[PDB]
């Protein structure tokens, strides 16, 4: 009876530079079970996204701050999936591929800690969602 949660902003992520590792500003749309992210505002008119996070997919009860044995960057939450691996699942900073499952981890950063905190409230109602219901 109620809407599927959504949510909209700009968010800093770590992303592997076929090499290096560098945290990329994007636009993120939360929609659905997925984060989906382009470069600006606009190109989510105009295109598909550069990337999709699935938070059917998710490890955890709930999202939480970036853990700060490996993250250093501030106001970062972290989402991590696991699905059975494909043929396009190649090895990544980001992503562990091993038994033939594939653990990618995922950090976004906002620009504060009350954006911050938004997302990981708007993503924490879509996994209760996505665990009640048929």
């Amino acid at each position: 009876v109620n809407s599927s949660v959504e949510e909209r902003g700009f968010l800093t992520i770590f992303e592997d530079v076929s090499g290096f590792g560098a945290w990329h500003r994007r636009w993120c749309v939360l929609s659905g079970n997925c984060i989906s992210y382009w470069t600006y505002p606009d190109d989510e008119k105009r295109k598909n996204p550069i990337g999709r996070i699935n938070l059917a997919n998710c490890t955890s009860r709930q999202i939480e701050p970036a853990n700060r044995e490996f993250c250093a960057r501030r106001n970062t939450f972290e989402l991590i999936t696991v699905r059975p691996q494909r043929e396009d699942d190649r090895e990544t900073l980001v992503s562990q591929c091993r038994d033939t499952l594939c653990v990618t981890k995922n950090w976004l950063s906002a620009d504060t800690k009350e954006e911050r905190d938004l997302w990981m409230q708007k993503l924490n109602q879509v996994l209760v969602d996505i665990r009640l219901w048929q």
